[PDB]
């Protein structure tokens, strides 16, 4: 009971300060670590909540890990080490004990409690970070994944994941995690700065000399792009840049050069972006917006657009028997979700202007000969759906599915395609000038009297 906590937490003071102990040996310190190791799983065994409240948690690694693993990764770390192999070596045995000791942790406490969830995670979390230490980034990204998927509210999971994206040099990655990291209920605080400070770098390169761009080539001036409006600097950059990174995600896309996975990290960041310039808010109150918060929200508004046609094209045109499409198809998605969370979306300048973009949707949602689909909540989440969970732009079109079981393809591909013709259905009744669907003999058919912009030949 709360009783017993108290002695378990004011011994377990006892032991925190002795591990500054500038009065304790070289191995009375150890003697002392393992000592509040063994408290602090006591007492997160006993009295989760007692525990949770003073922050045992997070006692528990600072004081008996990290502490340790900085000081070691230091003085193993080349420093003209007397012995650096010694270290190298303690730091290994040590990293693999606290392996030892989370993997037990876990073991012990998860075997509907937000409390028991969150420990849980907390406990993923830092076997993530023990992972990375030892180079295991397999392993470390899978950690912190399963971490994520127990409380997607939670921040840190995510930004967990995009320092390993950094450390491998993933920029589309890495920018996407600081935006999972940054849009939660409960946002890990270092994920803003992280983010700010990564963007910066970015527009400290100059505008790219090619004409024609490879997939890198298209990523770097796409983060530059969210640089320029996140940090608000150099302005003046975004029309011309907008326009060719359109051009180019035309080209690169027909050619098949992203991944489904860009595809929706690339929608993810244009999502972020959008709702932190203006939030769900915006469609109830009537906000005022600086001429620089307008050319920001004119320009990434446009190019989500721009991307949400392009993207509804390249299904239909002109491969793989199937495969042609569904590379485009959840990026579509979800930008078709966040749409049909922003009704006021569609009263937009750049939006009215790009009515062309329907026909292209609508053409595709016919290829999947639609039927009764409006049945409707297969409530299985789909890939990206489990993937995107708790990011704040897109968290009401989940408020059905059921993340629990859930665990391949004609069982999502048939899935999402319904997710889409459901779609299709919601703008034909919200936004009739759009689209609108003759549902007759219980099969549906979508048109619009908006003709099909047909450029020039080639």
């Amino acid at each position: 009971m709360s009783l017993q906590s108290a002695q378990y937490l004011r011994q377990a003071e006892v032991l925190k300060a002795d591990m500054t102990d500038s009065k304790l040996g070289p191995a009375e310190v150890w003697t002392s670590r393992q000592a509040l190791q063994d408290l602090y799983q006591k007492m997160l065994v006993t009295d989760l909540e007692y525990a949770l409240d003073k922050k045992v948690e997070q006692d528990l690694w600072n004081h008996a890990f990290k502490n340790q693993i900085t000081t070691l990764q230091g003085q193993a770390k080349n420093r003209a080490n007397p012995n650096r192999s010694e270290v190298q070596a303690n730091l290994s045995l040590f990293l693999e004990a606290a392996s030892g000791f989370y993997t037990q942790l876990l073991q012990e406490l998860c075997t509907q409690s937000s409390s028991c969830s969150y420990i849980c995670q907390h406990c993923l979390v830092h076997l993530g970070d023990i992972a990375r230490y030892r180079n295991q980034t397999s392993q470390a990204e899978s950690y912190y994944r399963h971490a994520a998927q127990l409380v997607p509210s939670n921040g840190q999971p995510y930004n967990q994941l995009a320092i390993l994206a950094s450390s491998k040099g993933d920029h589309l990655t890495t920018i996407f995690y600081y935006c999972r990291s940054i849009a939660v209920k409960f946002p890990f605080p270092a994920a803003s700065t992280n983010l700010q400070k990564a963007l910066s770098k970015a527009l400290e390169s100059r505008d790219e000399v090619k004409t024609k761009w490879g997939v890198s080539d298209f990523i770097k001036a796409f983060i530059k792009f969210h640089g320029h409006v996140y940090l608000s600097k150099s302005l003046e950059k975004l029309s011309p840049l907008r326009e060719k990174l359109e051009e180019q995600f035309k080209e690169l896309l027909f050619q098949k050069a992203f991944n489904s996975q860009q595809l929706v990290h690339v929608t993810v960041i244009n999502l972020f972006q959008l709702h932190h310039l203006r939030d769900f808010s915006n469609e109830t109150e009537q906000h005022t917006y600086s001429q620089d918060e307008q050319l920001c929200w004119t320009q990434l508004l446009a190019l989500f657009m721009s991307f949400l046609g392009i993207l509804c094209k390249c299904p239909l045109q002109n491969s793989q028997e199937e495969s042609y499409n569904a590379y485009p198809l959840p990026a579509v998605k979800v930008s078709m979700d966040w749409l049909r969370l922003r009704p006021r979306v569609f009263q937009e300048a750049v939006v009215d202007e790009r009515q062309y973009i329907w026909p292209w949707l609508i053409s595709l949602l016919n290829s999947f000969h639609p039927h009764e689909e409006d049945l409707s909540i297969s409530a299985t989440p789909l890939p990206e759906e489990f993937e995107l969970q708790g990011f704040l732009a897109l968290r009401p079109s989940f408020r059905n599915l059921d993340f629990s079981k859930g665990h391949k393809e004609g069982q999502q591909r048939r899935i999402r395609q319904q997710r889409l013709i459901s779609i299709g259905k919601w703008i034909a009744d919200n936004q009739p000038r759009l689209i609108q669907c003759e549902n007759e003999v219980g099969k549906l058919l979508f048109i619009t009297e908006i003709p099909e912009l047909i450029l020039e030949d080639p």
